[PDB]
């Protein structure tokens, strides 16, 4: 279906916000990112722009005032002033407060509304965020390292254009704020393949279809530790598409969280970059306008080198194994190699399991009109 025009999201102050000393959260990991696909060469078959850091009124689509007023006040120097505040609004441990809290939220924002943008405007094929993909964060709250929904935003952004946006999250945790706000709704079909057993967020039970105009049109596929590139393969291609026949869609996002590959200092997958990479490639193929997302992943050199390889394969680019020297070459020793072994750890999903689960879903999908 030819290849593609890619627009890429990028504002180098991204990688200086810090969460905070043994904080998992590194956005130090998107300028990573971003330096190996330079090194690569990949700039000279995208468009790369800054985005726009997103203002309270672009927020407020989606947030209530309250929550972004006190987004947009709290600092470190005043938190003994909001202390009420910080429970409400659930900021304070996971969701810490830091410098730059709301700039790093206004950037992260911008860049998936700015690419939903171009996408409406038919000037772009796909659109990437990487520094994107916060899909925890609530209307009125914080939750998972997240704050403000840019996912959401970007959606609402779709629907001014779209009849039907489908969203599909590869992170490993459940995409529950973006199930949240779309759950009562037709408009927005979710999909969200994630670990589910005494596991944050403890949402995304099968069971959990949707409610009203929503009812079958919210999608969960529950998995143990330990899934791999074979079973994970198997069962995406299936369900996502029965999802485009079914609800055929006009418009697709699609979070990449990175903590469902192997070797993630939080997830318990096995996914290499290459399996991770095949739902891209597998999405890529309904030649639908597609925005890309970022999301969660904890060791950061399998992070950078996950999303510089869905960069590659959104540009249908052929990139070397031998990794390009880079400003954090040392990080990705002690091979210097892009693509990841899986471990020896046990799938728990057995073959029988994942058919299960996927024929129950598509007796959810038969309800569809
Ligand atoms: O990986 C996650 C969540 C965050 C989410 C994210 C993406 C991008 C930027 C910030 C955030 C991706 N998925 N986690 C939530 C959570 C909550 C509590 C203990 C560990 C964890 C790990
Ligand atoms: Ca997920
Ligand atoms: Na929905
Ligand atoms: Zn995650």
């Amino acid at each position: 279906g030819g290849k593609k025009k890619v627009c890429y999201y990028y504002d180098g102050d991204i990688g200086n916000y810090y969460y905070g000393q043994g904080h998992p959260m590194k956005p130090h990991r998107i300028r990573m990112t971003h330096n190996l696909l330079l090194n690569y060469g990949l700039y000279r078959k995208m468009e790369i722009y800054r985005p726009h850091k997103a203002t309270a009124e672009e927020m407020t689509k989606y947030h209530s005032d309250e929550y972004i007023k006190f987004l947009r006040s709290i600092r470190p120097d005043n938190m003994s002033e909001y202390s009420k505040q910080m429970q409400r609004f659930n900021v304070g441990e996971d969701c810490p407060v830091f410098d730059g809290l709301f700039e790093f939220c206004q950037l992260s924002t911008g860049g998936s509304v700015a690419g939903a943008v171009k996408l409406n405007r038919q000037q772009t094929d796909m659109a990437v965020n990487w520094a994107g993909g916060l899909h925890h964060a609530k209307k009125s709250e914080a939750s998972g390292f997240c704050y403000v929904n840019d996912i959401v935003l970007a959606i609402l952004e779709l629907l001014k254009y779209h009849q039907r946006v489908l969203y599909i999250d590869i992170d490993i945790h459940h995409g529950d704020g973006v199930e949240e706000a779309f759950y009562t709704t037709d408009r927005v079909m979710t999909v969200s393949f994630h670990k589910y057993g005494e596991y944050f967020p403890g949402t995304g039970d099968l069971r959990d279809i949707g409610a009203g105009k929503g009812k079958y049109y919210a999608v969960n596929f529950p998995m143990r530790d330990g899934i791999d590139d074979e079973s994970y393969g198997q069962i995406f291609k299936p369900i996502i598409s029965k999802v485009m026949e079914m609800y055929q869609p006009s418009a697709v996002v699609l979070q990449c969280g990175a903590d469902s590959l192997s070797g993630d200092r939080l997830g318990c997958f096995n996914l290499t970059v290459k399996g991770h990479a095949k739902c891209v490639e597998v999405v890529k193929t309904f030649n639908l306008p597609l925005l890309m997302l970022g999301g969660g992943g904890y060791t950061i050199r399998n992070v950078a080198r996950c999303w510089t390889y869905e960069t590659a394969v959104a540009l249908d680019c052929e990139i070397p194994n031998e990794l390009p020297y880079n400003d954090y070459f040392e990080y990705f020793g002690p091979d210097f190699k892009l693509h990841i072994s899986p471990s020896n750890m046990t799938n728990q999903n057995t073959p029988e399991y994942m058919e299960k689960i996927k024929q129950r879903l598509f007796e959810n999908l038969r309800m569809l009109p």
